[PDB]
């Protein structure tokens, strides 16, 4: 299925007619209120273990770009926090705006950021992504803001490659890229279950929302918004606002991390 996007003829106003699922009752991104989060203390220590995480190519996918790992083997996982088991590294991708001011998916107190980091795991128990997509505890999305202001070191090897792949089915070699350096210092926490935030929205994620933003650059971001979301030779239309807005939370609560 495709033919849908971002824009007014084919948005997230229009994705349930093909994704009745868009309606559900676990369906992400979502507000974070603050104050209604409570904390938990039953939650482990989040481990983060991408030490020998191995980077392939990056592609333009018309919605986004996506770094993609070698997940054949446990080299990058998550575990720890509100998971059972253990989770590998597929890829990540970022959601952007057009201005400063939007462009996050997950809102925290009603408050948008100026992007949003989805590192996506799958829960080895299922074998492979194929599987692991048709369980309500398939995916794992580590999700971490982005707010304008001093460059982060570590953003930059991706956004100097976006020139060579600035339209839709593009891709260029992204190999030896360590994903430690897009993390903030912390790693306290919300958590609640939901959902893929574009088609097909399917409900298998646990996500992990970290408090804690990362700086980048106003240069860093500017460079996101001249990708395309076009292919080569077709009219040119900017990939930026590619965010689908918070969901209805339904019979769900978010849990905080810390105190
Ligand atoms: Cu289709
Ligand atoms: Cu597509
Ligand atoms: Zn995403």
């Amino acid at each position: 299925s495709h033919h849908w996007g971002y824009g007014k003829h084919n948005g997230p106003e229009h994705w349930h007619k093909d994704f009745p699922i868009a309606k559900g009752e676990r369906q992400s991104p979502v507000d974070i209120d603050t104050h209604t989060a409570k904390y938990d203390p039953s939650l482990k220590p989040l481990s983060v273990s991408y030490d020998q995480a191995t980077s392939l190519r990056i592609l333009n996918n018309g919605h986004a770009f996506n770094v993609e790992f070698d997940d054949s083997q446990d080299k990058a996982v998550l575990k720890g926090g509100p998971l059972d088991g253990t989770y590998r590294l597929i890829q990540f991708h970022f959601h952007w705006g057009s201005l400063d001011g939007q462009g996050s998916e997950h809102t925290v107190d009603k408050k948008k950021y100026a992007a949003e980091l989805h590192l996506v795991h799958w829960n080895t128990k299922y074998g492979d992504f194929g599987k692991a997509v048709q369980q309500p505890d398939g995916l794992a999305v580590l999700g971490i803001f982005l707010k304008v202001g001093s460059a982060k070191p570590g953003l930059q090897k991706v956004v100097d490659v976006l020139d060579s792949i600035k339209t839709k089915g593009k891709s260029a070699d992204f190999t030896n890229f360590d994903p430690r350096g897009l993390l903030p210092e912390s790693l306290d926490y919300w958590t609640y279950p939901g959902s893929l935030t574009t088609p097909p929205l399917l409900e298998c994620v646990t996500w992990i929302v970290l408090k804690e933003p990362i700086s980048v650059s106003s240069e860093q971001v500017l460079k996101f918004r001249k990708l395309n979301f076009n292919g080569e030779g077709e009219p040119e239309e900017l990939m930026v606002d590619n965010w689908r807005p918070a969901q209805p939370l339904k019979n769900r609560q978010i849990k905080a991390s810390f105190k």
